[PDB]
């Protein structure tokens, strides 16, 4: 598989549900900052197996992402799936995230956005309704189209986490990692040149957070960098181990740069055709490597019977002090 | 002070002292694959408060470095201090060596270079003889100059850590972060353009490491870097906490820029003048942050009778699969 999988014994994934039941008794919130400090190192009390498998995993050379399976979730105690992620935290949910947070804390420093889901470091993925043909992850008839998460930024994440709470009718996140095998020199050239433009995408706009949030001075660079969005590669690093930054619906080439059109172009058919399906059954936990791998979500028919789809969803940076500009309570945005 | 400082209690020391000597039993050595990959997990057996301090400090705005006093070394079963780098892996300071590793793996990944003491990734700072007016750490009557360490590289380590096994006489570590108090708008403006020269040091040039290894193909990437430097800025991140990278021995301006050559000069008195003293005693561990300060060694008079400073050394980087162009077994360099 292109990823790289562990799955817990049932009585070490008894012992990480227990550490994230005692953090949830003792923290009053998963983004307070108290519990953000003390995660890394609650985290070391976790299933050792598991600290091996995450501290070695993360430095292989080739996963598109981490994958843990077998995180206990009952359905009774869970809860109905919300409406809105701003009622989603429920009591059902919250040792769960306290268990997304203390994995995330053995790869990274976990983060936030001003403009997202009024500034939450624990997100909520399950579909709105009335929102269902969008270009935000609350969509589900609507394909969620493949992308580097929060391409615009260079603050974008290093991994993203995803713990599925429930997805009963197994629909698939989809990943590709960079279609070496096909880029020509030339092509791969053109993509290393900053020759394109990655505007923010729709999940930074005011419209998609609660009001009295409007207001925050962050979604002024929000709107900068969707009017005024300046020239950026889509490979970095090594050649023969691109890093990659590229959206599907909101790169662009530079103004009347056909050469750069023509490597994009050629660089969407290639990842539309390499795209593969991982289904995040109810318990397992997924942190993808967004440097080597873009990802999206099927289309799907929402339920919207109290049964829906579910994700807790977290942002890691392996580097806080790279967003230093942008520091608006591990909460990142711009003036 | 300008860095953040811990103490052990004396019950914490040996505590850390015994896991350093249990790893020294169960591996044959620091820097092979082996221990690399371990480390970091047997570092969460740390005692806890010192975990706490790594994880929180590492985190804050401000420190130039991080700094744990009062690790126990017995001169008797240390030994004398090597006369060369090539044998200063001694039994007497082989647990200390460990013990140096699993703190840096708290931190990050550590890495060596294939031009510098054979690619080892524990190294080691000692005065040679005859080498005492050297730009190179095994200097002594002539000052090691400020410097960001490997500045000349992308790929320069986000933490070097220090560890002090000998300093009887007290000799001062150099430190100094940027001087924004006294930097105006328009120099700082022009040291964060490329418009500066950066060259590899002397400790990567083949006379400085042993024979058989003056073959290794990554010295020829050291020859460009010194021969065609590509211009970089000093200044990188926030203006109003700027990233560092510089040499006070090896930076320039670009050919004929002078006004970048002005602003170059303006720096170099502002950190001389702004220079500091961190005197690391036996026992002493430092890590330094490689972005916000430079750093150096004060001169002093060796004494060659084996009981001369002597530091063992690590880099430290947050994410290896930055260099991943430059991997050459945790050993980077490029063609
Ligand atoms: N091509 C796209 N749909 N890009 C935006 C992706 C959705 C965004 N990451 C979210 O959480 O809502
Ligand atoms: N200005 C300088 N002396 N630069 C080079 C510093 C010495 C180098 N870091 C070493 O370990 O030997
Ligand atoms: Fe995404
Ligand atoms: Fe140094």
């Amino acid at each position: 598989r292109p990823w790289s999988e562990f799955r817990l014994t049932p009585a070490e994934a008894a012992a990480a549900a227990a550490l994230a039941a005692r953090c949830a008794q003792r923290y009053d919130e998963t983004d307070g900052p108290e519990f953000l400090l003390d995660a890394p190192v609650i985290a070391h009390e976790l299933p050792r197996r598991l600290r091996t498998f995450m501290a070695r995993a993360r430095l292989d050379a080739w996963p598109h992402a981490l994958v843990v399976r077998g995180n206990p979730v009952d359905d009774a105690a869970l809860g109905s799936t919300p409406v809105h992620w701003r009622t989603a935290r429920t009591p059902g949910s919250r040792p769960l995230s306290f268990l997304l947070m203390l994995y995330a804390g053995l790869l990274g420093d976990v983060f936030g956005w001003a403009t997202q889901q009024d500034g939450r470091v624990v997100t909520d993925v399950l579909p709105i309704k009335g929102g269902e043909h969008t270009l935000v992850s609350s969509s589900s008839r609507q394909e969620l189209g493949w992308h580097t998460e929060d391409a615009f930024s260079p603050y974008r994440a290093d991994y993203v986490g995803l713990l599925s709470l429930r997805n009963p009718d197994g629909v698939a996140t989809t990943l590709a990692g960079v279609p070496l095998d096909d880029l020509d020199e030339r092509t791969l050239d053109v993509l290393f040149q900053e020759r394109f433009l990655i505007r923010p995408d729709d999940s930074h706009l005011q419209v998609n957070n609660s009001t009295a949030q409007q207001g925050r001075v962050e979604f002024e660079g929000i709107a900068q960098a969707a009017d005024r969005p300046e020239p950026v590669a889509i490979l970095t690093g090594h050649r023969a181990a691109p890093h990659l930054r590229v959206d599907g619906d909101f790169s662009a080439p530079a103004e009347g740069d056909e050469e750069a059109a023509a490597a994009l172009g050629t660089l969407r058919k290639l990842i539309d055709a390499s795209l593969y399906e991982l289904v995040l059954d109810q318990g397992d936990v997924a942190f993808i490597d967004n440097r080597r791998a873009v990802h999206g979500r099927r289309a799907f028919q929402p339920r919207y019977d109290g049964r829906d789809r579910w994700l807790k969803r977290i942002n890691i940076t392996r580097d806080l002090h790279r967003s230093r500009k942008a520091w608006a309570s591990r909460v990142l945005g711009q003036r």
